């Protein structure tokens, strides 16, 4: 007799778990996750600013960064994300629980989130992690502002409802630095067509190609480094090879046309 | 010595607060709120549909005219909403309490929903109502079928960013007609231009001006029925000077280009 | 033909919407919200806590008291409850906006708070405000340490199913003084027997009178000022008539006897 | 360099994994889960209700016994839960998507549920599972009422602080038989004494096994067949071996002492 098969726990390359240093992009922004998963630190005179926080097993590794920059949990105000699947945001409620910061997260992605990802449109319950509540809901083009920093937060719909590229303007060297955190733009495993859970993906996909495309965008920054060709374990090179958001947007929708061409042939 | 003022309830025209026996629209689906609040019930094979249900004091007479339809509350399966505001989602928690139904919403509505209409990007906490929960997201163009009826969400954000249009087809003397529930394309006391909150506002009531026009259309409908020339006091002659969904598209642009110009004067 | 009701809101004794000045209680502890209703403000070497908003209008008044005693929104860590009805979480939704500060309650009082009081076990939908999210849950006798001043929650089920007595140690004149915020113990148009929302509703009543009873009591204070003989109006005087928390059960439980038996004759 | 560790999914016995077909207990009452995890459906007049889901991979054998036993997912109007852990709770979220499914809880079991089991008092977030809303709040002693087939809720606090036995009438052989579906009373490598997260851990279990004590217990049901003795691989003697309540308690007693007793000595 045959039982149930047991819950499978989804597993990632050892890279993505593997904790890095505070690494450096601007004056005010560090990236302090681990060696392949993006969590942007924005330090402020008025607290920091967390942007993801990686897998749910990432909390501590987070905070001991934190504390190396100068950054108390009390200190942490604001916790934004890319989108809300459980490699970028998966120790956000723990986050929560540990410090002061507060969500802010458009619409879609509080959704996903406080169901921790369960129900996805593509995943189902395959990848789930603990559900947090957003304490801000922001519209397309909505500021919202730390210590003075202003972010600003452009909708890219597709790979989530909810994807979000987060931008704001950081100094380097005297000079202002227009860094752009721009969301994944895979579709890993989805069905892009006819997709009765998502009737539209392709335009919204579409629509933010050319969303991605026209980002205020000195520096692009993504939650996976290597979708954007920055190699955190590079040193002094980290972002050296960087994409511009421009090639970083028709690189993505040159994969997504292939895959369109490939699920049409499927 | 000057205390606080006192909360203040929003009142409404009397009609909006009037009961009516039910009124057919088509075989199968009949407005059963009141004089001048839409609330339609779908009647399947296997059980009802709910849209809106109007302000929050008219639970019991939704369930009377359920009653007088042949619709026990064990019957309600579904509620769909226009938009999640007082004066059509108001006794929709009720309804949940009292009845079988589940809520389907988009993202935006439901959170609109959850916090009882409580952070209204426009009208802060001055209009709220009971909170209730959503039972199933949907996404733009996404259907959902209830004894084989099937309905079709249209999202036409503007009025609030979750505002939706739903569409689906009855019979009337042997014939199909497709039926479209078009929400409110009013901004009433809205700031459109440069509104932090919704810095996207004026492109999204563009866009859903372009959406209300091209909806499969024989019968318009509206959550205010004066907004489509609907009478429902008109017995017989309740639809016969309705607006086709081009028309409302047509003049709510115009009354809104009529506002945004006002607005630059004021 | 007769409309269905407008909505009514709940109107309060002006005392109750009545600014008054911060007025001090111990070294850390003050009262910050109206003549007639609780806001304690404690202020802690690492940001302050508040018991208590009172209604919902009386935010700004909250903040403006908060400001007058150097306590920035920033500053503002946890708000802590007696109940979650709307004259006491009234403005919960909107301090968490508009400040740092995060929610801790029981499951009841956290369940009551996320539906803004609507579908309360006696007020039906009568008294509702704007919903809020809890950030942490507490159990009975578990303590929550801001700036190292320790806060324990007492579990006095009646009022409320979540109704909590909070207690800590502050100083005055060098001597420790061990404060002790207890919740009403009222139970207004209540049907207190054979209640199917609340069927052991007098065994909890009488249990929360013995937990109220021993206290650590060295100052009673009350969410109504009254309850406990308090008269914030009257200076130096302020608290001198106060209950002790032995007086004030025994008060309260003669009170509910003659109300049960008032109920049985009724 | 060592990556931090991959997420763990909480495996399980495979008897508790085990489908099994449907076994009946009384005129209305079946069991429907697996050999080892208890899920009980009762079938009445006005669809049927179930208590208890077990693990998230039983929502589909779930509906194929229901379908067998003559109950559409329509049908389904009902879930209560002895306590919200995965390995009841599992798959309750994909239930109430899948079916009409309504989720009545206490305000602790409601809170847990919709965190998805995450932030557990004991387990922290090593078993968690899709989080699920709460349609109806239940206080101690409520009742339910389901096709005229009566349900009360005892409150049982320990094993979680939303535990509860769920008692019922059914009939046999023309003659009722009180049903007791009696939670767990285990504490499995729980801290019992000093938690700071749960003060009062001792006082409620001994309370709750007097009340298991008190139940109206002509059969007793326990969430794992094994803690009462049942054995549904056993066919016509599968309830022979049953407890009753008071020996139930009585054992969960003297286990709890025993371990009270090694948390002392450790
Ligand atoms: C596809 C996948 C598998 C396991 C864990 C996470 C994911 C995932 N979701 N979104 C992105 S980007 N992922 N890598
Ligand atoms: C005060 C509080 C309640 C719930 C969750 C987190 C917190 C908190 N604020 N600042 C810090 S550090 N916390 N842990
Ligand atoms: C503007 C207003 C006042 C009181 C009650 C409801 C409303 C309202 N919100 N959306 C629409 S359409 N309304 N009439
Ligand atoms: C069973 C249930 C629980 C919570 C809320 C509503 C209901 C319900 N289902 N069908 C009917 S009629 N109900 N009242
Ligand atoms: C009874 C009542 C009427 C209006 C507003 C609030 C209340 C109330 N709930 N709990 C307490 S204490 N109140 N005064
Ligand atoms: C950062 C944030 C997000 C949502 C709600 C409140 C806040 C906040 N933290 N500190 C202050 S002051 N805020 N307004
Ligand atoms: C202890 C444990 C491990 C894995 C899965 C579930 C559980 C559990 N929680 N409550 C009960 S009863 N369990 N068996
Ligand atoms: C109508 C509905 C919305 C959300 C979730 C479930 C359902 C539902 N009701 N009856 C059945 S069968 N459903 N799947
Ligand atoms: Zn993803
Ligand atoms: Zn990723
Ligand atoms: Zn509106
Ligand atoms: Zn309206
Ligand atoms: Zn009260
Ligand atoms: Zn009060
Ligand atoms: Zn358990
Ligand atoms: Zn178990």
């Amino acid at each position: 007799e045959v039982p149930l098969p047991q819950l499978r726990a989804y597993t990632v390359d050892a890279s993505w778990l593997q904790p890095m240093a505070p690494l450096q992009i601007a004056d005010h922004t560090w990236q302090i996750g681990t060696e392949d998963l993006t969590a942007l630190l924005v330090q402020t005179p008025d607290g920091a600013v967390l942007l993801d926080g990686g897998m749910p097993q990432m909390a501590s590794h987070l905070l001991d960064n934190m504390k190396a920059r100068g950054v108390t949990p009390r200190d942490l105000r604001l916790i934004l994300l890319s989108h809300a699947h459980a490699d970028h945001a998966g120790p956000v409620a723990e986050l929560k629980r540990r410090t002061g910061a507060k969500v802010a997260a458009n619409a879609e992605s509080a959704v996903l989130l406080a169901r921790g990802g369960s129900d996805d449109l593509h995943f189902g319950d395959g990848i789930t992690y603990p559900p947090a509540n957003a304490d801000r809901i922001v519209m397309d083009g909505e500021v919202i502002t730390v210590g003075g920093i202003v972010f600003t937060a452009h909708f890219m719909a597709g790979h989530t409802p909810g994807s979000t590229a987060w931008t704001w303007t950081d100094t380097r060297n005297g000079k202002p630095v227009r860094i752009a955190y721009a969301d994944s733009l895979s579709a890993p495993g989805y069905q892009l067509q006819g997709n009765p859970r998502y009737p539209h993906l392709i335009e919204d996909y579409r629509r933010s190609f050319a969303t991605v495309r026209a980002l205020p965008c000195d520096v692009l920054l993504t939650p996976h480094p290597g979708a954007s060709n920055w190699d955190y374990a590079a040193g002094a090179r980290a972002g050296a090879k960087a994409l511009t958001c421009k090639a970083y947007a028709d690189a993505a929708e040159q994969k997504f046309d292939g895959q369109l061409a490939k699920e049409t042939a499927g």
